[PDB]
């Protein structure tokens, strides 16, 4: 029993792209679980929790998860609240002293909602941002809290990219080669994550910078690297298995191809990416193998041979995919 | 609108270092702003100026300043005739006598051009001519190779997969076999073979850069199965970990550092340099592999030293060039 108020705006009767943003706007909320009243005056009625929405604005996002006691923000304007039912013991007529008296009472957090406010002066690229959105949200709602501390505390973007690949690295080589796969797994994969807060971190000071970027992409394939080499150590010489090396030093080769692939076709000018097994995924395919190869209790030990052959295969058709995009690239084979 | 019309023969069909006769002159006049016609009976389409080559010519010039009225000779054969527009209004059908009208209602100048008249006794010396237009050891034994590998129909990609094929079959066949000196030997013979690919795309006048992408990610791949190979001998025959991790560190940065120049340049960054590149890489490590399984001279010491000296070397240039990124124009510019 959410109630969603949102107040009366005469650019609420725009259409676009077929619909009102009124209509627009009612769907999106009604979608997310919300009773929606559009009002002037605010009549509070009794409900579990509230979304007032006071500015116009057109929501981009699909699904709305909308908890505790936020504030709703986008590109830095404040576009609504989500209060509790509490508010209307609060509530006094006064719309203004009453969401600041709430504020002072109450623990809030900025919710940054994928979403536009509108005006009669930006409706091109409301339409433009609708398209982009019709054809992610909480990966953005969980990253800048983390990127915004980060940066508070005094951690630049390359420095938590160095941190990262060095945890990383670490754990790898240190938890692998031991045989201790299903933690090596996890710590890798937490500073895998902790590695890409950085571009999220950049964003937040105006703009990185190429050489951050470079940075970056290295140290990927520094992680990478050294994900495989302490897999194949441990494969080696704790396993004492050969086949299961040959598919290990094939993920390890290809896996930097693939990679280099795109960066030598970009600096050429042509594109180069694309592919079954990109980084994600084949991170995801190797260390989800060995976790479950390492399974605390239920071990099923071969997940690591399936995982390593099947990514080998998809990475080797991967390294034949980007050379095709090299091959189809605009000005691939000019003779100049 | 300018015209050339080019009489039809049928030497015009054979190829001449990988590209017909008839490509090659369309090309050419192509670059002096002419659209090329091929014909056997002329009929005059309305242009500018009109370029008419009756006999099968190969044209060595590059830059074709044509103006005026003019008759292009060379050594003392006609080459052809270059005709205003004005020719249109003269040709009755007749092509000889309408060339002979024309002339004698005009004052052309000579224009020497560097030509060469085709006949099927004299190819050879059109090919020896065209090759030194187009152009130590390698004039001697690299040019015929590639005057030969194109001449059987071969594309300089071809050369560029079927060496890196044939290096990485010698790597992965011989060095893990324990074979070490005839690996080295069949890599380094087959890194050359590779490496004859630019003088054949040099004298189909002009390479790819799909041809480059691919002989850079040749590259890598012949890297990672040198080292690879290299790894499963050190790994199983001579069961010595302190130089497998030392290999593994060499395989891994070779990868790398490669990695680093190709994306700095895609960010438009410089990102070359360093002590030990690709050549010297594949001398140390190859010469090292040798020296240890020379016949009668086998010194064991000189594969470990090649390595950790390589891997020592290869972290620093890691490294050096990273610094090399950190300092190029615009690295640590922000972008807004
Ligand atoms: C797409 C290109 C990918 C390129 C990178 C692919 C990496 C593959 C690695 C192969 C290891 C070589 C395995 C060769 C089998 C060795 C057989 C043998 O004779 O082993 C004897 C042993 O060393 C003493 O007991
Ligand atoms: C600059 C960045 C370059 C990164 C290069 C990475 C090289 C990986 C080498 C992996 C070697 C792993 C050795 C682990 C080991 O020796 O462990 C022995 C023991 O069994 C454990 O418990
Ligand atoms: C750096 C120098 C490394 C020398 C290693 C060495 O002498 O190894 C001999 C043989 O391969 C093993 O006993
Ligand atoms: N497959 C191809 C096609 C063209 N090329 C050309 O030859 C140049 C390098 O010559 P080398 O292979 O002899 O180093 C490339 O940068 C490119 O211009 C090539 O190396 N391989
Ligand atoms: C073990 C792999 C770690 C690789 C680190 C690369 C060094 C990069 C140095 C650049 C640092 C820029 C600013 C740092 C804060
Ligand atoms: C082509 C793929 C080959 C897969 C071979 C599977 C071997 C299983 C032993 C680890
Ligand atoms: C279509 C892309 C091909 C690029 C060249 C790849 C060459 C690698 C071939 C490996 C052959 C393995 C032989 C082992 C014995
Ligand atoms: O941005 P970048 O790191 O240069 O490019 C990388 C990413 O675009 C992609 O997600 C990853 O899976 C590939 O390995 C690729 O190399
Ligand atoms: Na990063
Ligand atoms: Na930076
Ligand atoms: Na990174
Ligand atoms: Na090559």
């Amino acid at each position: 029993m959410r109630l969603a108020y949102v107040k009366n705006h005469e650019i609420y009767g725009e259409k676009l792209l077929g619909l009102t943003l009124r209509e627009r706007i009612e769907k999106t909320l009604q979608r997310a679980g919300f009773d929606v009243r559009f009002f002037d005056e605010l009549s509070l009625e009794e409900a579990e929790d509230y979304l007032i929405i006071l500015e116009p604005v057109l929501i981009l996002e699909r699904d709305l998860l909308l908890e505790g006691r936020k504030i709703l923000v986008s590109d830095g304007f404040t576009v609504g609240y989500f209060f509790g039912g509490d508010f209307r013991t609060v509530f006094d007529g006064n719309l203004q002293s009453s969401i600041e008296k709430y504020l002072s009472l109450n623990n809030l957090e900025s919710y940054e909602i994928w979403a536009i406010k509108l005006s009669n002066d930006n409706l091109k690229t409301a339409e433009k941002l609708l398209l982009s959105s019709l054809i992610r949200a909480a990966f953005a709602r969980i990253t800048l809290p983390l990127a915004r501390a980060l940066l508070r505390i005094g951690l630049t973007p390359d420095a938590v990219t160095i941190i990262g690949t060095t945890a990383s690295v670490a754990g790898a080589l240190v938890l692998f080669p031991m045989g201790k796969l299903f933690p090596g797994a996890c710590v890798v994969w937490f500073f895998v994550l902790f590695d890409m807060l950085d571009g999220a971190m950049a964003r937040l000071r105006s703009g990185g910078t190429r050489f951050g970027a470079v940075l970056d992409a290295a140290c990927d394939r520094i992680s990478d690297g050294a994900v495989f080499s302490g897999l194949l150590w441990w494969i080696a010489f704790g396993m004492r298995d050969r086949l299961l090396v040959v598919a290990t030093l094939t993920c390890l080769v290809t896996s930097q191809v693939i990679s280099y692939i795109k960066a030598r076709a970009e600096a050429s000018g042509l594109r180069g990416d694309g592919g079954i097994i990109e980084r994600p995924e084949r991170l995801i395919i190797v260390l989800v193998g060995a976790g479950v190869s390492d399974f605390p209790f239920i071990a099923w030990p071969p997940a690591l041979p399936v995982a390593m052959w099947v990514l080998a295969v998809a990475s080797v058709i991967t390294l034949g995919q980007r050379l095709h995009t090299v091959w189809t690239s605009p000005g691939a084979t000019d003779r100049i």
